[PDB]
DNA sequence: AAAAAAAAAAAAAAAAAAAAAAAAAAAAAAAAAAAAAAAAAAAAAAAAAAAAAAAAAAAAAAAAAAAAAAAAAAAAAAAAAAAAAAAAAAAAAAAAAAAAAAAAAAAAAAAAAAAAAA
């Protein structure tokens, strides 16, 4: 509600934390976004893999699990955009 | 004779697959109606042909809507930046014909055995 009331304020800080997002964004080094495992294409990725929506490295995780049960609970509860779970056996 | 790798003991971690039974849907492959298309007959509206004709381009000339000039003002389109869609170029691949190595049948002949004759 005080975001929504206050434009000035809020105007303020959005641009201070972009400007922070900035600076934390120009201490990554340079990388090339990556094919990812989707519907439409597989890119030849394995069956297990569940794999992020983020085309770009430096945004993404994988996560090494024990097995597939563990598999299952860990896809089921996870963000999508930058969560990858790869079950190992 | 030294090095290296497989395999097996037993408590641990973690996975995968084939069928039955009924009822509904979804692919995917066929006969079979159904209409384009094509070959080969007779058949019939159009060009030809000719004589005969009269309706609209020329020509005189006024005048009345006009396209260039002048001005003010609105703002469509073009070229430069970026950001997506969609197609040839090139390289890769799984079955698939070709080749080579091992299993089963074959009889020639003999060792050992079993059996019986006088």
């Amino acid at each position: 509600e005080y975001l929504l009331e206050n434009p000035t304020d809020a105007k303020i800080v959005v641009g201070k934390i972009i400007d922070a997002a900035r600076a934390r964004e120009a201490a990554r080094r340079a990388r090339e976004m990556t094919r990812r495992k989707g519907a439409l294409d597989l890119a030849g990725l394995p069956g297990k893999l569940a794999d992020c929506q983020e085309r770009d490295p430096a945004l993404s995780e994988l996560y090494l699990v024990e097995g597939d049960s563990a598999g299952g609970s860990a896809k089921q509860g996870r963000n999508r955009k930058n969560q990858a779970i790869l079950p190992l056996k």
